[PDB]
């Protein structure tokens, strides 16, 4: 049996989309309606507000700190907005966070006009081992765009700290890294092998975990789940007729849980659970375990804290689920002797 203690790190957030650990029990969090909050042991502080398209699954979403933070004080956000004609689109922005009087300054757009909708806006952003910013996007309710290399929809993007496609991107002067995605909301890198992983929502069933290769085509909408065809990279997990609704995902690392080292943690929305996936040598699926089924309701993000503790966000305030007192929250999971 797995043994642990869970505390509430913060509460009554509105759809806390993304958590970025600062160390010393401080955290930056986005709330989907358009705000970036600092969480401290002390209390809750509003860093920045944003006028976002706060409708359906759109709003203020991913959050990433520059790999050199706080020395290079750059903070990246992924945000929905109403474009010309009232259509929902998505952008990636960046500001300098003042390490004192925590305030955000010189916010500029890096990437504009990503397609968007009430559904399928992607949204997860994270720096990988190569120092590049990766960005997930959904098919914006328009599945064919996922196969279209002239479109930013249904992709995983990879750009530098400035939003530029690196010369070694797979496609000519293009931010695209991989394609054929429906609605990916989770990415991480295995801390030893550097293998990249991503989650995805499937059409009802067929939620996925994928190993992300440079220039890979993940099949949507020509294929869903394990299709067994040469032209599409298949998922390593395919939930079949079951629905997880996975978003955020992180590989476990650090001192806290040595026996979970290199397992993949996945927050599930409708699944209302934390999935844990054990990868063998050469990234074969050894085991999948399932935690907290229906105790907290909908879960959205999962990240490892500076000490190796597991941070989770709840998402019952999107009202696709029912509320617990003081939802939504950030929960921290530590080992028993802590
Ligand atoms: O089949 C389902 O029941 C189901 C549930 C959910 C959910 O729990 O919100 C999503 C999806 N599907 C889905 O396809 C999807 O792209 C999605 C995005 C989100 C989100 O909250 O950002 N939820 C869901
Ligand atoms: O994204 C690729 C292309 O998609 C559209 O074309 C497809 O859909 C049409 C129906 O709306 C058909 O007429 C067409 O034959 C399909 O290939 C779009 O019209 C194209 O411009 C895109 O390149
Ligand atoms: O045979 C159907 C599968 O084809 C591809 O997988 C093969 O090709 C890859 C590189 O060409 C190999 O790495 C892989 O191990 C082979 O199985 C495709 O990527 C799979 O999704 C298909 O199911
Ligand atoms: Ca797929």
């Amino acid at each position: 049996e797995w043994k642990f203690k869970i505390s509430e790190v913060a509460s009554d957030l509105e759809v806390p989309w993304s958590i970025a650990p600062l160390g010393g029990g401080r955290y930056l969090v986005t709330e989907r309606p358009g705000r970036l909050v600092l969480i401290s042991p002390s209390g809750k502080k509003l860093v920045a507000s944003f006028d976002v398209a706060n409708v359906g699954e759109a709003g203020l979403l991913g959050l990433a700190l520059h790999p050199e933070f706080p020395k290079k004080s750059w903070v990246y956000l992924y945000a929905s907005y109403f474009a010309e004609g009232g259509h929902i689109r998505n952008r990636v922005i960046r500001g300098r966070l003042d390490g004192s009087t925590f305030k955000l300054k010189e916010v500029k757009t890096l990437i504009d006009g990503i397609p968007g909708a009430y559904i399928h806006n992607g949204g997860r952003i994270r720096f990988g081992p190569d120092g590049m910013l990766y960005i997930t996007t959904g098919d914006a309710a328009d599945p064919r765009l996922a196969q279209d290399l002239s479109s930013l929809a249904g992709k995983i993007l990879r750009v530098d700290e400035e939003g530029r496609p690196p010369a070694d991107n797979p496609f000519p002067n293009s931010p695209i890294w991989s394609y054929g995605h429906r609605n990916p909301q989770g990415i991480d890198w295995h801390r030893a092998s550097g293998v990249m992983v991503a989650t995805e929502h499937g059409p009802v069933g067929h939620d996925e975990v994928n190993i992300i290769l440079k220039g890979g085509n993940y099949g949507w909408p020509l294929a869903t789940g394990k299709a067994g065809r040469g032209e599409f990279v298949d998922p390593v997990i395919d939930t079949g007729s079951e629905t997880w609704a996975p978003s955020g995902a992180s590989f476990v690392h650090g001192d806290m849980f040595p026996g979970l080292r290199g397992w993949l943690l996945i927050a599930c929305l409708r699944g209302s659970m934390l999935a844990a996936v054990n990868f063998g040598d050469n990234m074969e699926v050894r085991k999948i375990s399932t935690f907290f089924k229906n105790v907290f309701g909908r879960l959205r993000d999962v990240v490892i804290d500076d000490d190796g503790g597991i941070l989770i966000s709840t998402s019952n305030r999107d009202g696709r689920g029912s509320l617990r007192a003081g939802d939504d929250k950030i929960l921290k999971i530590v080992s028993e002797q802590h």
